[PDB]
């Protein structure tokens, strides 16, 4: 009877996750609030590893039109496929995706990324009074990441349109179903008109590499538009949400920032602890059983969908000692912030790059603090990917 999700839109995780984790079942039944579909939910690290490393639990089947789902509307423009990353790997573009997202891309971009983080923070430090870290730091940094490494250079109006589409479509509630569907239509139509132009501009952004890649015909306009929409939904609200949330974590732990100021070699460990500690998605990764399967004794029938809450797994006390403590350099198992298994985040190298640049910018300037109490922060309610409306801050 427990409905999903748990409406924990701020950084305070729903107590339900710890309740289910401690129950006498390794997988617990829930019901989608948005569709009424029955779903399974996993909250334990050990069980999550077993699920996400078993390829008979399929991500593509759980994404497909008509699957039991946690979200109220399908995450695709009506009439399109909506399985972009599979379509691209299918067309044989794994080598291309690695070139635009892997370590070689990080080496191309890390210089200007760190310059931009410093320039943005330096500007804020020159101001008298308070400022807004979301509007004045995260938005320009995440927008530059999307323009320069993924899509090609966007105007402010185009960036605002894509941001609004992502915020409207990637929601559990707070907008009508038809508004949500039309957000995906608008984004698809944007790239039908503009993807070729964006791919043709100078630079090495991923969309250009995709459009220029030989495919055993070259990618059609619809396929390139689905690639554009993928890069927005997977890269934009995730990066902006996480950087906002990571800044809040740092601002609430001045002792840890002071340690990083004195010992910059410890920043990479802080990046990894932020990926474990800072909650991002309010939903779960999910997979469909492609046949009758068993998870730690519980029978999962073919066609049923099993969810894993990455936040729940990242706060599992059997995996991490004192899991609700922000402890850079804790020496436990690998976090689940980027997932697990074959679908591990391919953006993880660029994400780590921008997170590291942000942590270093903060650590160089101790004294940065929230200008309001954490409880006074206002949160966007119903987003898949948590984000505060503003982060008032000052030195
Ligand atoms: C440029 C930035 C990013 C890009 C281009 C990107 C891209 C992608 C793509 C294309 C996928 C789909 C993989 C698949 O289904 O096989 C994915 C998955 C994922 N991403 Fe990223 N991502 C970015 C940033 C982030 C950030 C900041 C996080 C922070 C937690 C994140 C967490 C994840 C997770 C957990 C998954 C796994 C989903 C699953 O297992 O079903 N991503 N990413
Ligand atoms: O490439 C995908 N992977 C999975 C997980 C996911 C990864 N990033 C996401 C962002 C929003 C929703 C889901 C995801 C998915 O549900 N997908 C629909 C939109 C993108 C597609
Ligand atoms: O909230 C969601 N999370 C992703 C998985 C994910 C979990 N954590 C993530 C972090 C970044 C990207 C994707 C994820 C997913 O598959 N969804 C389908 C409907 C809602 C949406
Ligand atoms: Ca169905
Ligand atoms: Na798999």
């Amino acid at each position: 009877t427990l409905t999903y999700p748990f409406h924990d839109w701020s950084q305070e995780l729903s107590p339900r996750y710890a309740q289910l984790r401690a129950s006498d079942a390794p997988v617990c039944p829930v019901v989608s609030e948005g569709t009424g579909d029955p779903l399974w939910l996993v909250t334990r690290y050990a069980t999550a590893v077993k699920l996400l490393e078993d390829s008979r639990f399929s991500s593509e089947a759980a994404q497909a039109s008509g699957a039991p789902r946690q979200e109220p509307v399908e995450l695709r423009a009506p009439g399109t496929r909506g399985d972009a990353i599979a379509m691209l790997r299918e067309a044989g573009l794994r080598s291309v995706l690695a070139d635009g997202l892997g370590p070689r891309a990080v080496r191309r971009h890390q210089g200007w990324i760190n310059d931009l983080a410093e320039t943005l923070m330096s500007e804020l430090a020159s101001r008298e009074g308070t400022f807004d870290l979301a509007a004045d730091f995260v938005e320009p940094l995440s927008s530059a990441l999307v323009s320069r490494t993924l899509l090609g250079e966007l105007s402010a109006d185009e960036r605002d349109l894509l941001a609004h589409c992502a915020d409207t479509g990637l929601r559990f509630c707070g907008v009508t179903h038809e508004e949500q569907v039309h957000a995906f239509t608008q984004m698809h139509e944007f790239f039908l008109e503009h993807a070729r132009r964006l791919a043709g501009t100078p630079g090495e952004h991923l969309l250009k590499l995709i459009a220029e890649a030989p495919v055993d015909g070259p990618l059609s306009d619809e396929a390139l538009a689905e690639a554009g929409s993928l890069l927005v939904v997977a890269g934009f609200p995730t990066s902006s949400g996480f950087l906002c949330g990571a800044l809040l974590t740092l601002l609430r732990h001045p002792d840890a920032v002071q340690e990083l100021h004195a010992h910059p070699e410890r920043v990479p460990s802080a990046v990894e602890e932020l990926l474990r500690y800072t909650p991002l998605s309010t939903g779960s990764v999910k997979r469909m059983a492609t046949e009758d399967l068993e998870i730690d004794g519980v029978r999962i029938k073919a066609g049923e969908v099993v969810m894993v809450s990455l936040e729940a797994v990242n706060h599992d006390p059997d995996a991490f000692e004192d899991p609700d403590v922000f402890r850079p350099g804790r020496e436990g198992p690998m976090h689940f912030g980027f997932g697990r298994g074959r679908h591990f985040c391919p953006g993880n190298r660029l994400a780590r790059c921008v997170i590291e640049a942000t942590v270093r910018a903060v650590a160089r300037r101790p004294g940065l603090r929230l200008a309001v109490a954490p409880e006074e922060i206002s949160w966007h309610e119903g987003l898949f990917f948590r984000r505060p409306r503003a982060i008032p801050a000052t030195w």
